[PDB]
Parts: C-alpha cells; structure tokens; sequence
C-alpha cells in the first residue's frame, strides 16, 4: 500500500536539518558538509520488502525491511538502533530507538512531492523531495 512513494527522488529544500543533527550529536565538520549535500533516495517494493537507499556524495545508507517489522539499522551517523516502518494515515512512518532515545523519519506525499519530516528531542527539520523520472 506504499505505491505512490516508490522510485527515484531528489533533494530540493531542506529546513532545520543542522538543528536536527546537531540534537542527534553529529560533529560540526560532518554536519558542515551535509547541509551541502542533496541525496538521492531510491525506494523500490519486492513483495513485502521495502529497499530505501540514499545516495550522495558524501555518506550512502541503504536499508530493508519488511512494514510492522522490527530490523536493526546502523544509521548514516553511525547510531546502532532497532527500527520499524509501517503506513499511518498515508503517510510512511519509520521510528528509531536506541539507549531510551528516540527520532521519527516520517514521509508524506503533498502536490506530487515526498515531504519527509524528521524529529528529534524538539528539533524538526522538513526536507522535500522531487520525483525523478
Ligand atoms: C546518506 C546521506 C544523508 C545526508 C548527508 C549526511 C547526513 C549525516 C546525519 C544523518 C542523520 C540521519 C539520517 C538523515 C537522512 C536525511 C535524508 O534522507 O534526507
């Protein structure tokens, strides 16, 4: 039921990911370069897998995971933690735990574009996504 969001996306704005980062630990020269950076995320279906991979020129991360269950995830700033995606009201919700700490990477898709918001402790950072063809 994850249709709509399969394919090939672009970074094309990004708001508050340094607070983000920043609540997340992440060093300032790391944090540097990224606000410079714009992934490329790539999600494809099999069956009941989800493949999410995001590639840049600066870190990569590629993830599988079945919706509603748990999989660990080593993060693309290295945190060990235990996920889990699953759809809520349409959008794509993936929760991240580790050592009582929590962030959410939550994707919703407005006018064609795949808005994906990301909290952690107060910091709320949203980054838009284009479609590639
Ligand atoms: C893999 C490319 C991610 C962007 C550049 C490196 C950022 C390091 C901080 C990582 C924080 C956790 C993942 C954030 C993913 C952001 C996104 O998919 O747009």
């Amino acid at each position: 039921m994850v249709d709509a969001f399969l394919g090939t996306w672009k970074l094309v704005d990004s708001k508050n990911f340094d607070d983000y980062m920043k609540s997340l630990g992440v060093g300032f020269a790391t944090r540097q370069v990224a606000s410079m950076t714009k992934p490329t995320t790539i999600i494809e279906k099999n069956g009941d897998i989800l493949t999410l991979k995001t590639h840049s020129t600066f870190k990569n991360t590629e993830i599988s995971f079945k919706l509603g269950v748990e999989f660990d995830e080593t993060t693309a700033d290295d945190r060990k933690v235990k996920s889990i995606v699953t759809l809520d009201g349409g959008k794509l919700v993936h929760l991240q735990k580790w050592d009582g700490q929590e962030t959410t990477l939550v994707r919703e898709l407005i006018d064609g574009k795949l808005i994906l918001t990301l909290t952690h402790g107060t910091a709320v950072c949203t980054r838009t996504y284009e479609k590639e063809a």
